């Protein structure tokens, strides 16, 4: 079952992870292969849990909360955030979301997808 | 967004609906257009909603409460069951259930085909 399907047919990305906003901390729920294999991690170290342990020491927690208010507003953003592998080693993130909606217009997940600039 | 995307290269159904089983009363999150068009509800009258409005005045309780059991076991089952339509039609329905699972396997989604037969 790729989530990935569920993206329009003009997007093409890599790593993508989907995230459940009407459970506890809005957990990621689906990670495609790419996310686990360029981060380094297994399915049982991510899914069921928000998505924000790939920031790490030198993150900028502004951009965080950046992160957090585009979330509320159900709307598509881009930000440029210092990431973290599993291994420690830093990438900077141009981190793009956008809301996936049902056919009626209510916000069903969020996707977001991982671009190493 | 058409969620039938996550249903395996060989099943191909035309009325299809899926659940959320983390939700309260385990809600309709997607339906298909043709759940839609063969049943006469609109998407306002049956997204958020528990499936179970399909049942009607001869349906049997039993049949129901086998439904609710084969869900909490979170296992592919089928039940010939009496159903109905917006306008009242009825119709036996081969109600066929499988869960849907994350690459970690645990439970995502249920999806409900109905067959009329
Ligand atoms: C689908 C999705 C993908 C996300 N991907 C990232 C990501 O790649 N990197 C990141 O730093 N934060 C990412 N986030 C943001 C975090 O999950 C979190 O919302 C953010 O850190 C703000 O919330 P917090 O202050 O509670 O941590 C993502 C969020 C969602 C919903
Ligand atoms: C994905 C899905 C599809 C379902 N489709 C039908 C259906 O077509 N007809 C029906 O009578 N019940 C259907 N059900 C069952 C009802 O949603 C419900 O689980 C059942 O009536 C037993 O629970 P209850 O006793 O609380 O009603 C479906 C359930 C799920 C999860």
């Amino acid at each position: 079952a790729d989530l990935r399907a569920l993206l329009d047919e003009d997007e093409a990305e890599m790593s993508v992870v989907f995230s459940d906003p009407s459970q506890p901390d809005n957990p990621m729920i689906y990670v495609s292969d790419a996310f686990l294999v360029q981060t380094g991690y297994t399915l049982e170290e991510v899914l069921g849990r928000n998505a924000r342990f790939l920031q790490g020491p030198d993150t900028n927690p502004h951009a965080v909360e950046a992160i957090r208010q585009g979330l509320k507003a159900e709307t598509r953003f881009t930000i440029d955030i210092l990431n973290y592998r599993k291994d420690g080693s830093a990438f900077v993130n141009r981190l793009r979301i956008r809301p996936i909606y049902d056919p009626e217009g209510n916000l069903m997940f969020f996707a977001g997808a991982q671009n190493p600039v």
